[PDB]
């Protein structure tokens, strides 16, 4: 019943729409839609914490954390609300987006309504890098393209 | 206290920063911040019912109406909860915002977080041009900037 969109756009060539649908307060958020302009393969697909794009993508700030725990893969007990772990692009650079997800939510103190999706520059090592970057950011390298997570019809 | 933002973006020029500060709930928010590239003098200021970008400053729908009255100025008892009236562009296309309103909030029924705000072509008329378009948009005309107003550090 909440319906949610995000469009992505960056300085570079990647730009995608992204939905959110959550039908249940408690149960899970569909995600799904297309990114183009995307290098083939994995790229990291997060909820960041801020709503703010002053500084482009960077003023998002980090991975959305509001329990203050380790960066990990969407299936971890130990990861960020915002870890939704990777997005994969065929060959022709587009990546077909469809996750369910029960840690981010469209209501109460996990919503990511007003919050920045950003698709990242490589892989997401999901915490397994056995670095500190990697228990903070994935080691899923710049920000290629984002936007606030807004109230659709 | 709840700190929000907005980066108003375009097809041209028009680009701003507004930040919206609220100390208490349904208490009333401080908006504050700067456009540039706008022709000198009033321009329609409201905050729309979508925060949706698919489709440019379109698809953000009509002025943030959940209370289904008319369109007026900010201090008229009839007007829409996105009803912000005009901001100043000085003769260098500079527009220093700084407005406080008590009918929008960053909580409860009359929040705009994941809502669009958006900057018209053209004066708002506060709902006295005396026909329809009047009542509904002010005549405010065309949509030069938007952003979807996003949580804030
Ligand atoms: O809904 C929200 N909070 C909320 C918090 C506690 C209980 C119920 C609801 C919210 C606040 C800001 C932005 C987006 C949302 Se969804
Ligand atoms: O505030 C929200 N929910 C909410 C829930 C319970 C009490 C008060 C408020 C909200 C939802 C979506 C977008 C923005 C806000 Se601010
Ligand atoms: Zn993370
Ligand atoms: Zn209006």
């Amino acid at each position: 019943a909440t319906k949610v969109v995000c469009v992505l756009k960056g300085d570079g060539p990647v730009q995608g729409i992204i939905n959110f649908e959550q039908k249940e307060s408690n149960g899970p958020v569909k995600v799904w839609g297309s990114i183009k302009g995307l290098t083939e393969g994995l790229h990291g697909f997060h909820v960041h914490e801020f709503g703010d794009n002053t500084a482009g993508c960077t003023s998002a700030g980090p991975h959305f954390n509001p329990l203050s725990r380790k960066h990990g893969g969407p299936k971890d007990e130990e990861r960020h609300v915002g870890d939704l772990g990777n997005v994969t692009a065929d060959k022709d650079g587009v990546a077909d987006v469809s996750i369910e997800d029960s840690v981010i939510s469209l209501s109460g103190d996990h919503c990511i309504i007003g919050r920045t999706l950003v698709v990242h520059e490589k892989a997401d090592d999901l915490g397994k890098g056995g670095n500190e970057e990697s228990t903070k950011t994935g080691n899923a390298g710049s920000r290629l393209a984002c936007g606030v997570i807004g109230i659709a019809q």
